[PDB]
């Protein structure tokens, strides 16, 4: 139907916007600490600690399968990245400190993307 197509053009444009947002947030991780899933070969106990792992590559697979229906769902996945890190790693570590910075620096990008999604519909 024509309705289903118009929905599909909206999803596709939300996907285009979320891709730009993802690229912006990932630039705020120049050390690539959050680029890829935590290795289970190298951190075998990780799933005992963290029940829903998340990372930028995994967000990217979902993004390109148009798996985010709205900005909220996308934000949930980003927060998992940060929140998982801040639990598993202690305060005085490069990893925790890199999350705090990604959180603080991402906030601006996310502030504006919420306005653009509301605005553009």
């Amino acid at each position: 139907s024509m309705e289903q197509v118009a929905m599909e053009l909206r999803l596709t444009e939300l996907t285009r916007l979320l891709r730009s947002v993802l690229d912006q947030l990932q630039d705020k991780d120049p050390a690539r600490i959050f680029a890829q899933p935590v290795s289970l070969k190298e951190v075998p106990d990780y799933l005992d600690h963290i029940k829903h792992p998340m990372d930028f590559a995994t967000m990217r697979k979902r993004l390109e399968a148009q798996g985010y229906k709205n900005l909220h769902e996308f934000e949930e996945d980003f927060d998992l990245i940060i929140d998982n890190c801040m639990k598993y790693n202690a305060r005085d570590t490069v990893f925790y400190r890199a999350a705090v910075r990604l959180r603080d620096q991402g906030g601006v990008v996310l502030r504006q993307a919420r306005r653009e999604v509301d605005s553009i519909g």
